[PDB]
């Protein structure tokens, strides 16, 4: 009458329960965050790939086994609404659990940035895991285990440890802190990256975040939630109506091609949910 679930936490360790065959998903998502002593979680969500290894939310209003049709109920914890500005989180753990998901971000190339971020990024990982610098516990080797870009040159490496050597004093909170200063300012941040097609075919990326929706063809264009008044799909296809010129005088409805109805699908979701969350709480 229960069904094993195993779900991938941040810090890569594995969270394993069992929940009720007709459980929403809600009772895991619970579970996980319990597990985590995390009281923030409406940041936060589950993905599962589907039998065709396309990503999705698990939605936690549903029942788990409508969504993931496999028993292999495998999960994913993740952020899922980037806090604009983390430093009005309550908990210093929401945080931590915020920088551990930037830092996969980062070394998995989603959130792109200068090789001076990355440096200043890293260099605070390190104080927050590390401590201070001291030439005793610090070969010139005692940063080999972290990740710091997709690319690791020997000389990000050797910035890393300079700029560290500067954050003597600093705790974890603090490293963690000015982490996500930097981080959150980033182009990318919290942007939710999904391929479209605009009218004429042209191969575009539509993301979603705290603030709109943007197009990038090389950023493009940029819509504030405030100016979207409709999202819609319809088949293969995402639709938004805003209204455009100086004085909003009249709506237009600007139309892009999915890559199949359910790539459409997951794209309204996921900005309704966004519009929802920041703009209703």
């Amino acid at each position: 009458a229960s069904m094993q679930c195993k779900v991938i936490l941040l810090d890569g360790s594995e969270y394993t329960c069992d929940v009720e065959k007709r459980s929403r998903g809600q009772v895991l998502f619970d579970k996980v965050c319990e597990h985590l002593n995390l009281l923030e979680k409406d940041y936060f969500g589950l993905t599962y790939r589907d039998a065709e290894n396309q990503k999705n939310w698990l939605d936690p209003a549903k029942e788990i086994k409508k969504q993931v049709r496999s028993g292999a109920w495998h999960f994913s914890f993740n952020v899922k609404f980037y806090p604009p500005d983390p430093a009005q989180l309550s908990e210093d753990i929401t945080r931590y659990y915020l920088c551990l998901q930037l830092r996969d971000d980062i070394v998995s190339g989603r959130l792109p940035c200068s090789f001076v971020t990355l440096a200043l990024l890293g260099s605070y990982t390190v104080q927050s895991e590390l401590g201070d610098y001291d030439p005793d516990e610090c070969g010139s080797d005692y940063i080999s285990e972290f990740r710091f870009a997709p690319n690791h040159t020997k000389e990000l490496e050797d910035k890393v440890i300079e700029l560290h050597k500067s954050h003597r004093g600093m705790t974890p909170a603090e490293a963690e802190m000015h982490f996500l200063e930097n981080a959150k300012k980033l182009s990318m941040y919290g942007v939710d990256l999904h391929h479209a097609k605009d009218s004429e075919g042209v191969e575009i990326m539509l993301g979603v975040c705290a603030s709109g929706l943007l197009i990038y063809r090389l950023r493009i264009n940029r819509f504030a939630w405030p100016k979207v008044l409709k999202i819609s799909y319809k088949r293969n296809n995402f639709y938004i109506k805003i209204r455009p010129g100086e004085f909003e005088q009249f709506e237009s409805t600007i139309g892009f091609k999915l890559p199949n109805h359910r790539a459409a699908k997951r794209l309204w979701k996921v900005c309704v949910e966004h519009h929802t969350f920041f703009r209703l709480l």
